[PDB]
């Protein structure tokens, strides 16, 4: 029965979980899934230390940053500035305080109004990056351990982010109700997130295990927002799916 063992994972079955409330969400036409698979880290490292799941406001992290102004719409960024920004300023609204709307990127960082929930509170980085980062590509010959190590802090954080190229899931035919059994490239450009897994039997009546990904193209596009994808994909590629995966290291005490 279990919604998340070392075996299987899908909180997306339990309608009862904190993660299965955080809604898909869509980017629009700015290069911001930085942003979007970053806090939805964080959403799901807060439903596991038992915080409601309340959306952290991504127009806020797009519009305020230090230093000389950037074009946020036209410019992906890192995960890497995601925490430079929540270091910076100390504060995560909700996005009810400060609702996403993909033509508004560029707009003066508003300023924080006293009603306006902290979605941050309390929050703290560990020493020294405050990340770990994974690249399949090191694990060319040890694929197990870099599956391993995913499962693990999909188990635990409720979610990793990950890296990969756009155009690897804009197959004329791609379907979401389908495990895609996808190539990687030598690199990447597309911040999404692992979010569970699991195991299936191919076409060719072979076992093997898929992803579970989840995307910030709105809940049309694939399966509800998210699709399935083979850990290891065709024989032939040279280059995993997943190109990299960034993981938060972040000390929040349970609550709320
Ligand atoms: O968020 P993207 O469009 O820079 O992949
Ligand atoms: O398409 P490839 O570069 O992963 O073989
Ligand atoms: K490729």
């Amino acid at each position: 029965n279990m919604f998340c063992n070392k075996e299987y994972c899908n909180r997306l079955k339990d309608e009862n979980n904190c993660i299965s409330n955080l809604q898909v969400e869509d980017q629009g036409n700015c290069d911001t899934s930085w942003i979007f698979a970053s806090k939805y880290h964080l959403e799901t490292i807060r439903c596991m230390k038992g915080y409601e799941p309340t959306k952290i406001s991504a127009l806020y992290v797009a519009n305020c940053y230090k230093g000389e102004h950037k074009d946020r719409c036209d410019e992906g960024s890192s995960p890497m500035e995601f925490l430079q920004i929540i270091e910076d300023y100390g504060f995560l609204p909700a996005e009810s305080n400060y609702p996403y709307n993909y033509v508004k990127v560029g707009e003066q960082c508003p300023k924080v109004e006293d009603h306006w929930m902290n979605l941050w509170d309390n929050g703290k980085i560990l020493h020294g990056k405050g990340y770990t980062a994974y690249e399949s590509e090191r694990f060319h010959d040890n694929m197990d351990a870099f599956v391993k190590i995913i499962k693990t802090e999909v188990m635990n954080k409720g979610s990793v982010i990950a890296y990969i190229k756009a155009e690897n899931v804009m197959g004329y035919e791609f379907s979401g109700k389908k495990v895609q059994n996808l190539c990687g490239d030598d690199t990447a450009d597309h911040a999404v997130n692992i979010v569970g897994y699991g195991n299936y039997v191919n076409s060719e009546g072979e076992k093997k295990s898929y992803w579970i990904v989840r995307n910030s193209w709105g809940p049309y596009w694939g399966d509800e927002g998210y699709f399935k994808v083979d850990m290891y994909g065709p024989t032939h590629c040279h280059f995993n799916f997943i190109h990299s995966v960034v993981i938060f290291n972040v000390d929040l005490p349970m609550n709320n």
